[PDB]
Parts: structure tokens; C-alpha cells; sequence
DNA sequence: CCGACGTCGCATCAGC
DNA sequence: GCTGATGCGAC
DNA sequence: GTCGG
């Protein structure tokens, strides 16, 4: 539905999550926001009162209220004082720095810090995730056309194979379910070698990354996660590529298309495909599914070689990737 | 009236 | 030193 | 903030 419905309905509902997360710290009123602004976007009609919006699934009487305000004023006084909030509109600015959340930015702001000017005079108070994050601010807001996406893919491929022919890696996200762009890479890895049952064969990865200066820094490196940044080589004269965020997961073999099903969502997807799973007597994670018992008992994890096999146990004609939007 | 609201890997903090 | 809790990012 | 036991 056009964006020009409701759209000043949603905008509001989605800044007053914002605030809840970032300066309130109420994680749930935050989602709750969230649940409610999703649900009116996809309405098909012109909201004409809060009444009318009630009847919607996570709109509830609070919510009913600031939409009679919103129509009546084409505002919210609430919103519109914390707008004009110094303290609070400096914290909840700063968590768009990757790596500064509610708690680091509220600390930041208690003792002066408000700017990335003032973030960037006081690199020492920032750790590292910290700091990459304020030197790629810009970059880490920015899209990734599907173009770049697949010259990306092509690097990591090769280089996955060329580390050992053995490895299975799949671009998970919603590259993979052939969007136009993507807000970052999610590779997901595994091994015949690695089973559950069962620490270099995630370091040899992201080490072979960038030795063919593909990956140029760490935000996280574990034994089956890494988080970091990527950037694809420049074009001969041309401008610089931005850097974009990428993470690289090592999944054990009998996990890994619990995996892929998983980090392909969409979570909106994901939410459906748990429902219906529950509904006939299965629940899946990321790692698995399990059947539920006759008392909701989930038991072992059960053999899985594809996606498809989920989809099998569940009942459901597997869903190509490209339909995965819901 | 009141508890649930996904879960988890890693970096780092708090406390012993 | 170590263990556990917290912050963060993220379908 | 909203839903539902
Ligand atoms: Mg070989
Ligand atoms: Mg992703
Ligand atoms: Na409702
Ligand atoms: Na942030």
C-alpha cells in the first residue's frame, strides 16, 4: 500500500519506538511500537480514526488515542517535545553509531559527549567495535545495490573454495531471497569436518579474506562468528567503493540448513513458518527442529540434509526464496 | 491484575 | 586470575 | 504498549 496512506501514522510510530529503545530503555514498548506501525503499513485503507485503527492486531487504546491526536493536529505533543530535547535527542542519535546502544549512548551524553565531533575528540572513551563504528557512521547507513552484492559474493566464493575445496558457503539474507539491495552480508559456513557431535576453520576464512584485502577490520571474531567490514577493490580511476558490513558464521553440518533457513528470513517469514510449525506439532530455531511431544514435549533434533526437508516435516511445499517476503 | 514479549556469540564489565 | 552478568547487534 | 492467561 502507498506510503502516503498512513504514512505519518507509521513515521510517528516508529519514532516513538525509537525513543522507548534508545532513551527509555523499555525494549518492549519499543517492539510493541514496531508491531503496531507494521500492521498499519500493511493496511489497505486510509486510517480515519483511532477507533478504526483499534481493530488492528497490537493497536491497543494507548496507540488508538496519539492516532486521534495525530489526525485532529497532524502532530503529537509528546513527540514533539522530545524532539526539541537536547539530552534526548543527542542519546538517541548516538546509537546509530554500530556499536553504541541505549546504555553507552545515555553515558556519552551524561557527561558531555552529544556529536560525532565530540565522539571523534574522545577515541579513548569509545572501544573498538566503538570506533570502527564512528569511522564508517556513513558508509553503515548506506545500501548495497544487488550488483555489488554479487561482486561480493564472487570474492567470497572463490576465496571460501580456494581456502579448502570442502567448504560449503551460501549468502544468506535477503540477497538471498533476490532483493534489489542489502543492508549487509551474512555467509554462512560449514564443513564436512564439522559436525555437533564434535576453531580454525573460521579464522582461515576471514585470514584468506583479507590477504586479498576483501575484509579490512574487526568488530568480533570467535570460534563460529565473525562480525567485520568488507569493501570491494576500486575500479580502475574510478571512486572508492563504501565499506559494508559483513558477517561470516561456521555452522556444524547437521545444522546448517536450519542455519540458512534461519539467516535467509525474512524474520516476518520466519515468525509464519514457526506458527504454522507449532500448529502441526514441530518447533524450529536456528539450529534445529524438533517434534513436540504428546505434553509439549520437544524432543531430538531430527535429520536434516536441505531446506526442504523442514519444509517436508511441517508440510508445506517448500517456499522459494524469492517468495520468502511472508 | 500481571507476565510475556526469541535467543545467542562475543567483548567487556563487575565482583571475587 | 577466574566466573557470571551485562551490552550489543541481529530472523 | 498490547495481548491474553
Ligand atoms: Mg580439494
Ligand atoms: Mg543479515
Ligand atoms: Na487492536
Ligand atoms: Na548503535
Amino acid at each position: 500500500p502507498q506510503e502516503t496512506l498512513n504514512g505519518g501514522i507509521t513515521d510517528m510510530l516508529t519514532e516513538l519506538a525509537n525513543f522507548e529503545k534508545n532513551v527509555s530503555q523499555a525494549i518492549h514498548k519499543y517492539n510493541a511500537y514496531r508491531k503496531a506501525a507494521s500492521v498499519i503499513a500493511k493496511y489497505p485503507h486510509k486510517i480515519k480514526s483511532g477507533a478504526e485503527a483499534k481493530k488492528l492486531p497490537g493497536v491497543g487504546t494507548k496507540i488508538a488515542e496519539k492516532i486521534d491526536e495525530f489526525l485532529a493536529t497532524g502532530k503529537l505533543r509528546k513527540l514533539e517535545k522530545i524532539r526539541q530535547d537536547d539530552t534526548s535527542s543527542s542519546i538517541n542519535f548516538l546509537t546509530r553509531v554500530s556499536g553504541i546502544g541505549p546504555s553507552a549512548a545515555r553515558k556519552f551524553v551524561d557527561e558531555g559527549i552529544k556529536t560525532l565531533e565530540d565522539l571523534r575528540k574522545n577515541e579513548d572513551k569509545l572501544n573498538h567495535h566503538q570506533r570502527i563504528g564512528l569511522k564508517y557512521f556513513g558508509d553503515f547507513e548506506k545500501r548495497i545495490p544487488r550488483e555489488e552484492m554479487l561482486q561480493m559474493q564472487d570474492i567470497v566464493l572463490n576465496e571460501v573454495k580456494k581456502v579448502d575445496s570442502e567448504y560449503i558457503a551460501t549468502v544468506c539474507g535477503s540477497f538471498r531471497r533476490g532483493a534489489e539491495s542489502s543492508g549487509d552480508m551474512d555467509v554462512l559456513l560449514t564443513h564436512p569436518s564439522f559436525t555437533s557431535e564434535s576453531p580454525k576453520l573460521l579464522h582461515q576464512v576471514v585470514e584468506q579474506l583479507q590477504k586479498v584485502h576483501f575484509i579490512t577490520d574487526t568488530l568480533s571474531k570467535g570460534e563460529t562468528k565473525f562480525m567485520g567490514v568488507c569493501q570491494l577493490p576500486s575500479k580502475n580511476d574510478e571512486k572508492e567503493y563504501p565499506h559494508r558490513r559483513i558477517d561470516i558464521r561456521l555452522i556444524p553440518k547437521d545444522q546448517y540448513y536450519c542455519g540458512v533457513l534461519y539467516f535467509t528470513g525474512s524474520d516476518i517469514f520466519n515468525k509464519n513458518m514457526r506458527a504454522h510449525a507449532l500448529e502441526k506439532g514441530f518447533t524450529i530455531n536456528e539450529y534445529t527442529i524438533r517434534p513436540l511431544g504428546v505434553t509439549g514435549v520437544a524432543g531430538e533434533p531430527l535429520p536434516v540434509d536441505s531446506e526442504k526437508d523442514i519444509f517436508d516435516y511441517i508440510q508445506w511445499k517448500y517456499r522459494e526464496p524469492k517468495d520468502r517476503s511472508e
